[PDB]
């Protein structure tokens, strides 16, 4: 049976290579990658691929790989798809490890904006987990030269990671990774997938998709949120995306709110990630 080579960029930046039958569903590849990673809490994760417009798309595990990658390479990244609001409730330390790896990339890429102090805190927990107790015999030198902590490194940031690293003596790796996540989960952009859009009056906005719902940034403020509980139906038509909201108490009619996306593929991609979040993070 005819196999296609698959390459997967792992969260540590390394490459996993395997073959799958060309008619394979995404689940087949995802299962191989998660087995490679010893990952059992798979529900939070996914593979991404890049479409012909260079846009990030989730590989639907329930659909054929060939019908998603189409004319592109069988080239994927392993990513967190659903950021858990409380990482302490994950059952396995290794799940929390992979989530830390994703957040470290979210921070360095600048997708996850972060104060100086929180960049230093997060960096100090990572160094504690991976290097263990601070070596003071080092006293002023750069044993952290290989660690990337921020979109922009400064000497002051490096100094602050080191000062905080000294304070974590005796902390074990899972402990350090749990403290990393306790800080990161509180960041206002934690787990927020951002999409360029316009409102019904043509004003530039960003739509954020996350556990808590659909966020609208009408300025550079979170000027609004639609919690998944309020949302009855998500749809797209042409370059338009719509959310149908349940009637408020005593109100006669539902409401439908409409957004303009950059093109049709961008409207469909937003609809798909909203439906997925709405299902995964729905009130039960
Ligand atoms: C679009 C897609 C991605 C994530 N991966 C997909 C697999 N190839 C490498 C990039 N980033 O922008």
């Amino acid at each position: 049976p005819k196999s296609m080579q698959c390459k997967v960029i792992l969260l540590d930046g390394s490459e996993y290579t395997c073959d799958v039958e060309k008619r394979s569903r995404g689940q087949v590849l995802f299962d191989k990658v998660c087995e490679h990673l010893n990952l059992l809490e798979k529900d939070y994760f996914g593979l991404t691929y890049r479409d012909a417009e260079n846009q990030k798309n989730w590989l639907d595990p329930a659909k054929e790989i060939k019908k998603q990658v189409r004319s592109g390479a069988w080239h994927f990244s392993f990513n967190v798809k659903f950021y858990p609001p409380d990482p302490a409730q994950l059952s396995e330390d290794i799940t929390r490890y992979y989530l830390c790896l994703q957040l470290r990339d979210d921070i360095v890429s600048g997708r996850l904006p972060c104060s100086f102090v929180t960049l230093a805190l997060l960096g100090s927990y990572t160094v504690q987990s991976e290097l263990g107790d601070y070596d003071p015999d080092e006293c002023g030198s750069d044993y952290i030269s290989e660690f990337r902590f921020a979109p922009n490194h400064t000497k002051e940031l490096e100094d602050k990671v080191i000062e905080l690293h000294k304070s974590h003596r005796g902390m074990t790796p899972a402990e350090a990774e749990m403290h990393f996540l306790e800080n990161a989960k509180k960041l206002s952009m934690y787990g927020v997938d951002l999409h360029h859009a316009k409102d019904s009056e043509g004003v530039e906005i960003m739509l954020g998709v996350c556990a808590s719902g659909l966020l609208i940034y009408r300025d550079r403020l979170r000027i609004n949120r639609f919690a998944w509980p309020k949302v009855l139906k998500i749809s797209y038509k042409r370059n338009n995306f719509y959310i149908k909201i349940r009637p408020g108490e005593f109100e006669q009619f539902e409401s439908t709110i409409g957004f303009k996306l950059p093109n049709h593929r961008a409207a469909k991609r937003l609809w798909k990630v909203c439906v997925e979040h709405h299902t995964f993070f729905r009130l039960l």
